[PDB]
Formats: structure tokens, sequence, C-alpha cells
């Protein structure tokens, strides 16, 4: 019932970002120093995990929005998200 999040930061300013799954579509909210604001990700999901990594200054994040039985995995690398090629078990 209620909503589920996900969290991962980077650096030391921090820059952070949390994923909400809410009512089936998860949103995401950004930090990187100066106030909270909206972010460019939307996708269909009741549950979501987040990671991310530094390549030098670069951020690279994976959103994982599960359905039932089906995760997406989601990829931002600079440019847009982008589906990944995650597949589960199967
Ligand atoms: O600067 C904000 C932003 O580009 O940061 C990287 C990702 O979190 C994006 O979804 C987000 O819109
Ligand atoms: O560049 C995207 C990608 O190759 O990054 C590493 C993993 O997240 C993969 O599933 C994904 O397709």
């Amino acid at each position: 019932s209620s909503v589920q999040t996900a969290a991962t930061s980077w650096g030391t300013v921090p820059s952070i970002r949390v994923y909400t799954a809410n009512n089936g579509k998860i949103t995401e909210r950004c930090w990187d120093g100066k106030g909270w604001y909206t972010g460019a990700f939307n996708e269909p999901g009741d549950n979501v995990s987040v990671t991310s990594w530094l390549v030098g200054s670069a951020i690279h994040i994976r959103v994982y929005a599960s359905t039932g039985t089906t995760t997406t995995e989601w990829c931002w690398d600079g440019n847009g998200w982008t589906k990944g090629a995650y597949t589960a078990t199967n």
C-alpha cells in the first residue's frame, strides 16, 4: 500500500537520486546541493532498486523496475534513460 523507494548517491556534495514507486509509476527526485527537483526518469513498476557508479566524473545509474515477475533495467549514462540488457534467470 505504501510507496516504495530506492536511493543512491555519489561524490561529496553529494548528488542524491531517490526513486519512488507509487501506484505503478516510478518517478525520480534529485539533489545536487541546491534543492530537490524532479528528474527525467518515469517508468512503470511496483518495486524499484538502484545502483550507480562513477567513471571519473561521469555518473552511471541502473534502475531495476519490477511488475509481476518481470524486471526491466533502465540505464542512465549521461544522455537519456535507455533500456538495458538485464534479463532474469527466466
Ligand atoms: O540533472 C538531472 C538528471 O539529468 O541527472 C541524471 C539523472 O538522474 C536524470 O534522470 C536527471 O534528470
Ligand atoms: O550500457 C548499458 C549496459 O550494457 O550497461 C551494463 C549493464 O547494465 C547492461 O545490462 C546494460 O545493457
